């Protein structure tokens, strides 16, 4: 079996990409965070607390007749941002493009921190890291990557995030015609429950290329790419009036600037995140000043590839008995 799958931006800064899920029977439609960075799939529902809902579609247990409660089940997760959501567990018919899981654990929220809430776009995360990071108890559960991974054509999903612009999550399939040139697969370690690879080295608009390990996570979760300081540096270098403001919270540059490109290697390969990517705007309505795209990984603990690295890709993520992921340009 295959799926496919639009994913769409929420706003015009690529904050992060919806895409829709149907849930129980008949098929709810919920608008899921596709987030390879976590291994739950939760749901604003008609359990969350009322006063946390403002907007959001809610998935409804009593209208679906698969729906099952898992008895003693709950569930709590922090992300890396802060925010956070918990509740108890159903298991449910979920399809997605056209893939169908059967008894697929639907975590449904009765809590969710204020930045979900202000969030009226994202129904809900839908996790594509491994399913050992899942936070259920006291039965972890599977990811849905992991329960339709043995009926997929091929036990892999990819990720074509667009620059403000529609893209595609695909599952069991490689689309060869959404790419350019070759793809370059890279090793994983799952060891800490991610898709953790190690990149190659960096380059800053037209410079050399600098040799460099530089392990971190490709997460579609993760709006920036978070990098060590000194590589981040190297870059906001190059772009006069360039700063890191403490009481914004990361690097701004004025907003009149061009930015330069930012290239990250993937084995003897190049992926080039043009400088356009790495603008995130006004850092409040009407402000000259700019958020940067590209902030340090200091206190995070672990560089994260998330969306503006791999917008500029396409990615496979392959779930083979040992994983690896693909890189090519687009």
């Amino acid at each position: 079996s295959t799926g496919s799958a639009t994913t769409t931006p929420i706003d015009s800064l690529d904050d992060a990409y919806i895409t829709p899920v149907q849930i129980g029977t008949p098929a709810q439609t919920l608008n899921l965070d596709f987030d390879t960075g976590s291994s739950d799939l939760w749901v604003f529902s008609s359990e969350t607390t009322a006063s946390e809902v403002d907007g959001q579609t809610i998935y409804t247990p009593s209208k679906s007749t698969t729906a099952k409660l898992l008895s003693g089940a709950t569930w709590s997760i922090s992300y890396g941002d802060g925010s956070s959501s918990s509740g108890d567990v159903y298991t449910d018919t979920v399809s997605v493009g056209g893939l169908t899981v059967t008894g697929q654990a639907v975590e449904s929220a009765k809590k969710v921190s204020s930045s979900f809430t202000e969030d009226s776009t994202i129904d809900g995360l839908l996790g594509l890291a491994f399913s050992t990071l899942n936070t259920v108890s006291p039965t972890q559960q599977k990811t849905f990557f992991d329960n339709a991974k043995a009926s997929l054509d091929s036990p892999v999903f990819t990720a074509d995030l667009g620059y403000h612009a529609p893209g595609t999550y695909n599952f069991g399939f490689i689309d060869t015609t959404a790419y350019t040139g070759s793809i370059t697969y890279t090793a994983v370690s799952t060891k800490q429950g991610f898709w953790e690879w190690t990149s190659t080295g960096y380059a800053v608009g037209s410079g050399t290329f600098k040799s460099t390990s530089i392990d971190g996570i490709a997460d579609t979760g993760t709006t920036l790419l978070y990098l060590p300081a000194t590589v981040v540096s190297a870059y906001w270098a190059q772009v006069s009036g360039a700063k890191s403001s403490s009481s914004v919270g990361g690097y701004v540059f004025p907003c009149s600037a061009t930015l330069p490109s930012f290239t990250f290697g993937v084995g003897s390969a190049r992926i080039v995140i043009p400088g356009d990517y790495i603008d995130f705007g006004p850092i409040s309505t009407g402000s000259s000043s700019c958020f940067g795209g590209i902030q340090s990984s200091a206190g995070i603990g672990i560089n994260i590839f998330g969306d503006v690295a791999l917008k500029a890709a396409f990615v496979v993520f392959n779930g083979a008995t040992t994983p690896t992921l693909g890189f090519a340009s687009k």
